[PDB]
């Protein structure tokens, strides 16, 4: 039998680091998600993603919602990539893109928003 949830979500969007590969650098974002604000019987997950990880997930909700406007994520085309004002306005844009789709009634449902906020999840 079910035990009744809420559906709530409370998503963070911190800690940005330099993922060195040995094929490029890029900047990832830590996102935790929590389903309470209480100690016990609740999810929480850690993970970690590229701002492309972001532009495939708004592709994924546009094409399940085509009569939707997707919250935006705009982009202007080596080191401002890596400057802490570019990195903080969009920490707090990725944030904000994340509560929206998190509020929202049928996006917040969407198989491929939970893959985004539990997939290769860390300790």
């Amino acid at each position: 039998m079910d035990e009744p949830d809420l559906k709530d979500l409370f998503i963070t969007v911190d800690e940005p680091e330099s993922h060195v590969t040995t094929i490029e650098t890029f900047i990832t974002y830590r996102i935790i998600t929590k389903t309470s604000r209480g100690e016990f019987d609740s999810s929480e997950f850690e993970v970690r993603r590229r701002y492309q990880d972001f532009l495939w997930l708004k592709g994924k909700l546009e094409e399940a919602h085509p009569t939707l406007i997707i919250p935006p994520l705009p982009e202007k085309f080596m080191v401002e990539r890596f400057n802490d004002d570019f990195i903080e306005t969009r920490r707090k844009a990725l944030h904000k893109f994340l509560n929206r789709i998190a509020d929202h009634p049928t996006l917040t449902f969407n198989e491929d928003f939970k893959i985004f906020l539990t997939a290769q999840a860390w300790e």
